[PDB]
């Protein structure tokens, strides 16, 4: 079929826009996800030496361009690090609707009294640490990045599920297992990858 069977056959979680991403009551801040982003991805620049007085910190390629902001020769760091970020929240709870370019977050409707991440979340929160810049709707991360054959996925590709990709997305780690935030009850876990409803590309956001 044109799902993962053993997910929500259901469009996930479609947080629309720049989010508040952090709060701060007793300081009186409060600043969105892509200024998250682009702070983090600024202290990324800088720590490779190669930050410019033009760059936000933002580092996405155009979409379907083989060519961002991050050189090739960084770009198994930069995937590495993306990776690490993700891989540290191993035990978080998911939450539908959880999770912002700062960690995980109170989610919507089912996931409204729950701190965690669902699985656009966690893939945005991972990327986010090196500037790369994602919706919080796995259907709008497909249509960003460059498609690679899914036969072909590599560590740090992102896999997707369902029509659109509007299921689901992971993380691939290489060697058949992939990251992911899977479902309600469950937490932020390394899994098998599973091939039911999987689209017929992955994407890269990270040249190298």
């Amino acid at each position: 079929g044109l799902w993962d069977p053993t997910l929500p056959m259901i469009p996930s979680a479609n947080i629309p826009g720049d989010p508040i991403a952090v709060v701060n009551q007793v300081l009186g801040i409060s600043a969105t996800s892509a200024q998250v982003t682009a702070n983090m991805g600024r202290k990324f620049l800088e720590q490779l030496g190669i930050l410019q007085p033009t760059d936000t910190g933002i580092t996405n390629a155009p979409a379907g361009s083989a060519q961002g902001r991050i050189p090739r020769v960084y770009g198994r760091q930069a995937s590495e690090y993306v990776i690490r970020r993700g891989m540290s929240q191993i035990g978080v709870p998911y939450s539908w609707g959880g999770g912002n370019a700062a960690g995980p977050s109170k989610g919507i409707d089912s996931g409204a009294g729950t701190v965690g991440f669902d699985a656009s979340g966690l893939v945005l929160y991972s990327f986010a640490g090196v500037g790369i810049k994602l919706p919080h709707y796995s259907g709008s991360q497909y249509n960003l990045g460059r498609k690679i054959p899914s036969s072909q996925m590599r560590r740090g590709d992102v896999i997707f599920y369902g029509p659109n990709g509007s299921q689901h997305v992971t993380i691939y780690l290489g060697n058949g297992q992939m990251l992911e935030a899977p479902d309600v009850g469950l937490k932020v876990r390394v899994a098998p990858v599973r091939t039911a409803g999987m689209t017929p590309y992955v994407v890269r956001y990270i040249e190298y």
